[PDB]
């Protein structure tokens, strides 16, 4: 159920990134996919969305007429390609089932590229806890937001990000009850209680149920006490 990106590229400025992505697990047709991408140190941004319709490309306001989407429903692979490249385009660019109306539960390990209106989603900072207590992490939306589409993600270093919870307040798949979810229109809680070594990593929220940008929270690390 689990999907293969291509090699990480070294491309120089005003050229163009060809990052592909394989699938294998379930009908890789009805299936959404997306391009997420992480800046240094900065938040993830989606930039487009595909299905087999082929004409379902899809991008935000930003990256419109640069950003190419295409996907092969023979060979199941994915591509994504970005044009006239520059300092701020470097990033781990990640690989995802599903977009719009449908949570990100599946991503890819994320290759690296190196260069040389808007529903705005507002998190709660830097939290220092111990294990054994509880955390409770906001999340302010610009605009009201269904109920439907509201996602939690979890993040530690070095890997892709972790769908945690989905509609809300419905737990993924191998999610503990600790972490309990949501519920509004613009104010969001992520609760995690009985605190766990495990538990400490970046904590994001989306907003995956219209508007054109598709968009994230900055992030709240959860990091533990003293130092």
């Amino acid at each position: 159920v689990q999907l293969v990106q291509s090699g990480p590229e070294v491309k120089k400025p005003g050229a163009s990134v060809k990052v592909s992505c394989k699938t294998s697990g379930f009908n890789f047709n009805t299936y959404a996919i997306t391009w997420v991408r992480q800046a240094p140190g900065q938040g993830l941004e989606y930039m487009g969305w595909f299905n087999v319709y082929d004409g379902k490309t899809s991008y935000a306001w930003d990256f419109k007429d640069r950003v190419i989407m295409t996907a092969d429903k023979s060979t199941t692979t994915a591509y994504m390609t970005l044009r006239n490249l520059r300092s701020d385009d470097t990033a781990v660019y990640y690989c995802a089932r599903d977009s719009w109306e449908r949570f990100f539960e599946h991503w890819g390990k994320g290759t690296l590229v190196t260069v040389s209106e808007t529903t705005l989603t507002q998190s709660p900072g830097t939290l220092s806890l111990s294990p054994g207590e509880r955390a409770t992490l906001s999340c302010r939306a610009s605009q009201t937001v269904s109920g439907s589409y509201l996602a939690w993600y979890q993040q530690k270093p070095g890997q892709a990000p972790r769908l945690l919870i989905y509609g809300a307040s419905t737990r993924a798949t191998g999610i503990p009850d600790r972490f309990s979810g949501s519920g509004s229109g613009t104010d969001f809680t992520l609760t995690i209680s009985r605190l766990e070594p495990e538990d400490f990593a970046v904590y994001y929220c989306q907003q995956y149920g219209n508007s054109p940008p598709n968009t994230f929270g900055q992030g709240t690390r959860l990091e533990i006490k003293r130092a």
